[PDB]
């Protein structure tokens, strides 16, 4: 017992993040974002005595924000917090319980408002069930999701996001392959008020997404890997959202490609870069009339860099 609190192993390690992302929107402008992250501390615990994981981040992050008109600068500190108790059922089967909390403060920047603060807080429920056939190399990883998001914008007012997700990924190995393909599907409500009450948005929302995976391990080296994303997702207010967004439905396409690569530096070290590549194509179900055109394309590229020491 006293012995068990000293049995864990896992890593501590660091990553930088660097999004760039141009929205063209339905007035035909470029809205041009960049955003660094800075994760300055992750910290995975494993204790196979307890069968318990455990994961915190530390992430200093800043946005900044710019088009025809207007900037918006956000910088923000976030914290994560991630319990996994799991249970070994035999024969390949397990299960478990994934209880994780993100909070994240941040202040905004632009011509109208200095310093207006956001806090949000999110909580993810996560039961879930694994296999693993030996005899085929063959398993799945699923999970069941309980997802509830609360922001306070302050004078932007407050939003809430509540609902769930299921996601299913069988994966095979071979030699040094691996393939797997992602399946996930995800329901949720969006309710969005000013600080008087007045509704800025009451909506229903869901998204689907199948994403395959190759790996490839070589034998003196590391792993490289790729993934491709093909998903659609849907926006559809009520009566009382507002701004001009009663009634209206929201289709998008999304398309993303991922390629990455990870090696293990000596027997402690751990080094993972990785590209992403995301395109999403949206449209509405009618225009206000103040748009120019029924399209908002977001192209985004990601490049992200981690160094983890594994104890
Ligand atoms: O938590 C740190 C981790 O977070 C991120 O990974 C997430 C990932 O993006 C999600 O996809 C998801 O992963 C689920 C996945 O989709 C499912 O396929 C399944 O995973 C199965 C694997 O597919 C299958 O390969 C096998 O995995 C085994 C490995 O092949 C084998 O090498 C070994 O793994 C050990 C590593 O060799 C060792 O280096 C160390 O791993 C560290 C990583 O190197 C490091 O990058 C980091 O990982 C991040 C990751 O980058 C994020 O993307 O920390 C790791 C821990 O230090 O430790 C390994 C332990 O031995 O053994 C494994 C297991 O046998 O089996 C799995 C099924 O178990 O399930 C996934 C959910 O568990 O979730 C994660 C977040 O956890
Ligand atoms: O060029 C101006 C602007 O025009 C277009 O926006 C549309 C928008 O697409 C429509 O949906 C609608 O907006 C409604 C919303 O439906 C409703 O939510 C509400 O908006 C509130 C926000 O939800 C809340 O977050 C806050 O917004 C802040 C915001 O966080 C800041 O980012 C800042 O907004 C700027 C944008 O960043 C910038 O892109 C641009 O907006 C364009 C937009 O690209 C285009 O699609 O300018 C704005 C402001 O300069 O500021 C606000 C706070 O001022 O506050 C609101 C308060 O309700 O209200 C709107 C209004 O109906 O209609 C707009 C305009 O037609
Ligand atoms: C653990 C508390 C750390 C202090 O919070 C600093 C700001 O971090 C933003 C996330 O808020 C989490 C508060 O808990
Ligand atoms: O092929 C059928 C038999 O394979 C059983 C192994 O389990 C594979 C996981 O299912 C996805
Ligand atoms: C049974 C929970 C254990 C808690 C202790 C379709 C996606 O399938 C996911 C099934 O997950 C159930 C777990
Ligand atoms: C609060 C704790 C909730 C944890 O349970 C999460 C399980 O949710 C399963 C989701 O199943 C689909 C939901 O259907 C509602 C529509
Ligand atoms: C990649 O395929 C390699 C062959 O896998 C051998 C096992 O065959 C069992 C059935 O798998 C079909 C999926
Ligand atoms: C259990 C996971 C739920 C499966 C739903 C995923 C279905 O994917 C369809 C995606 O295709 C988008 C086009
Ligand atoms: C047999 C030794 C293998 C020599 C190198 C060939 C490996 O090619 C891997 C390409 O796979 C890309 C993964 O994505
Ligand atoms: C800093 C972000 C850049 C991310 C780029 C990831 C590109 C991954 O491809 C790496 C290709 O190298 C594979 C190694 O080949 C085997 C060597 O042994």
């Amino acid at each position: 017992f006293d012995e068990s609190f000293f049995s864990f192993g896992g890593h501590v390690g660091t990553s930088v993040e660097y999004e760039d992302k141009v929205t063209r929107g339905f007035n035909n402008t470029d809205k041009k974002e960049k955003t660094i992250t800075n994760e300055v501390f992750n910290f995975f615990y494993n204790n196979p005595q307890w069968n318990f994981m455990g994961f915190y981040s530390f992430k200093i992050e800043n946005r900044e924000q710019k088009e025809p008109g207007y900037y918006e600068n956000e910088d923000g500190i976030k914290q994560l917090f991630s319990l996994n108790k799991g249970h070994d059922l035999g024969n390949g089967w397990a299960t478990g319980l994934i209880y994780e909390l993100e909070y994240t403060r941040s202040k905004v920047y632009s011509p109208d408002v200095s310093g207006l603060r956001k806090n949000l807080a999110e909580h993810s429920i996560r039961p879930y069930l694994t296999y693993w056939n030996n005899d085929y190399n063959m398993g799945f990883y699923s999970n069941l999701e309980y997802l509830l998001s609360k922001e306070d914008r302050n004078a932007w007012g407050k939003r809430q996001e509540q609902g769930y997700s299921a996601l299913f990924k069988p994966y095979k190995r071979f030699g040094n392959w691996e393939v797997g393909v992602e399946f996930y599907y995800q329901i949720k409500t969006n309710d969005e008020k000013q600080p008087d009450g007045t509704i800025n948005e009451k909506s229903d929302f869901n998204e689907r997404y199948i994403e395959p995976i190759v790996q490839y391990s070589f034998d003196d080296a590391g792993t490289l890997y790729t993934r491709v994303r093909v998903g659609k997702n849907e926006t559809k207010n009520t009566d009382r959202s507002g701004g001009g967004n009663a009634g209206i439905n929201y289709f998008k396409d999304i398309r993303k490609a991922t390629v990455g690569y990870e090696q293990s530096i000596g027997e402690s070290w751990v080094a993972k870069a990785e590209y992403e590549y995301a395109n999403e194509v949206e449209k509405k179900s009618r225009l206000s009339g103040w748009e120019a055109r029924n399209k908002s394309e977001l192209t985004q590229h990601t490049f992200y860099a981690q160094a983890l020491y594994r104890f």
